[PDB]
Formats: C-alpha cells, sequence, structure tokens
C-alpha cells in the first residue's frame, strides 16, 4: 500500500536527484539545479502559491513526490476561470523508472484523492496532464478521474480531468 507524508526541507536533496532522472525530465513541468530545487520546492515557498508537497511511501521507502494545490489560489494565468475555493488540483511522479507501469501511480493518486476529500471544504479534484502524456491520463482515469476537455494553461494545452466528491462517495465502497 502507498501512503503519503508531508515533504520536509530534509527531502529536497533527494527530490533534486529525482527531478533530474530522464523518465521525470521528459514529463515534469526541465533539469533543475540543487539551488533551483531548494528555492522552488521548499514547503514554505510552495505554501505561498497554495501548494502542499508530499512524499509517497511504500514499505518504509520513499517512492515518489506529489503536490496538491488550491486552484483559486494559483499564480497569474493559472485557473483564471475558477470561482470555487473547494477545488484542489494534483500533480505527482514516481521516483524509480523500474517501478513505472505497475499500478503504483494509481495507488498514489487514490491515496492523495482520499486525503484531499478529508478536508470537508473540498468539493472536487482536478488534474491537467498534457495531451501527449497518455500514460498519466490513463492513470488518472484508473484512479477515478474523468476527462472533461481541452484547456489552455500557461504551460500549454492540457486534458482537464476531474473527480467530484459525489463520485468519490459512490466509488469508495
Ligand atoms: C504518471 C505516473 C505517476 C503514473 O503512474 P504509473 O504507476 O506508471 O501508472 P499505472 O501503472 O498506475 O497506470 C498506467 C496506465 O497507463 C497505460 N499506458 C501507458 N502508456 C500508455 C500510452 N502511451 N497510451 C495509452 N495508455 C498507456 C498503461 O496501460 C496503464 O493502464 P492499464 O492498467 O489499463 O494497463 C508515472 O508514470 C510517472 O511518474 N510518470 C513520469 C512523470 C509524469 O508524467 N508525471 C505526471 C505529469 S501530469
Amino acid at each position: 500500500s502507498v501512503t503519503l507524508r508531508l515533504m520536509t526541507e530534509h527531502d529536497l536533496a533527494m527530490l533534486y536527484e529525482w527531478l533530474n532522472r530522464s523518465h521525470i525530465v521528459e514529463w515534469w513541468g526541465a533539469r533543475p539545479t540543487l539551488a533551483d530545487v531548494q528555492e522552488q520546492y521548499l514547503p514554505s515557498v510552495l505554501a505561498q502559491e497554495s501548494v502542499t508537497p508530499y512524499i509517497a511511501m511504500l514499505n518504509g521507502e520513499p517512492i515518489g513526490y506529489a503536490q496538491s494545490y488550491v486552484a483559486l489560489g494559483s499564480g497569474d494565468g493559472w485557473w483564471e476561470e475558477e470561482t470555487d475555493p473547494g477545488v484542489r488540483g494534483i500533480d505527482q511522479l514516481l521516483a524509480n523508472a523500474s517501478q513505472l507501469g505497475k499500478g503504483l501511480g494509481t495507488k498514489l493518486v487514490r491515496a492523495l484523492v482520499e486525503l484531499l476529500f478529508n478536508d470537508p471544504e473540498v468539493t472536487k479534484i482536478q488534474t491537467d496532464p498534457s495531451p501527449s502524456n497518455l500514460r498519466a491520463i490513463r492513470c488518472y482515469e484508473k484512479a477515478g478521474f474523468e476527462r472533461q476537455g481541452t484547456v489552455t494553461t500557461p504551460d500549454g494545452p492540457a486534458v482537464y480531468m476531474v473527480q467530484t466528491r459525489q463520485a468519490f462517495e459512490r466509488t469508495r465502497s
């Protein structure tokens, strides 16, 4: 089973290594220096953009990184049409290339979705994989997200996917 813990400052050097692995570099929104990671992913810095970092754990070992964010609190250009403060967005990665395509990502996303719905004010979860990122799209579908359509983001077009609280209630059983 995959669990999630808050990321700390002590995880930054580890995250730096992960973010420079080829399987991560090709998708993650490119090759950050250690200083880049320390300056941008420090939990208190991410907090300023309403972003919460997590480390995914499996059998006592860190296996991935995830982020949740309040869409309404995102930076300029991001989710500019949003009006609901209950909307959360997610992003995630698996650290080890050998562990890709084995269902661990789906387990990670499911764990993150459950955590977020334990915030009573949360109404809906969104994700924004790029159209080219078909593996991520299928992962989110397996985790209970539904493709809505194409949206323009500051990083380019994305396949906008959502999972509502009601949908989670009906499938969690
Ligand atoms: C996205 C990510 C977290 C998904 O985790 P994962 O464990 O690899 O995904 P899962 O094994 O749970 O599911 C992958 C699904 O995608 C499918 N798939 C893989 N490549 C595909 C492709 N090119 N086209 C269509 N489907 C594809 C697999 O068949 C599998 O579905 P299945 O169970 O029906 O066979 C992981 O691949 C990852 O960290 N990728 C690199 C970073 C990244 O892309 N981050 C997300 C950015 S939005």
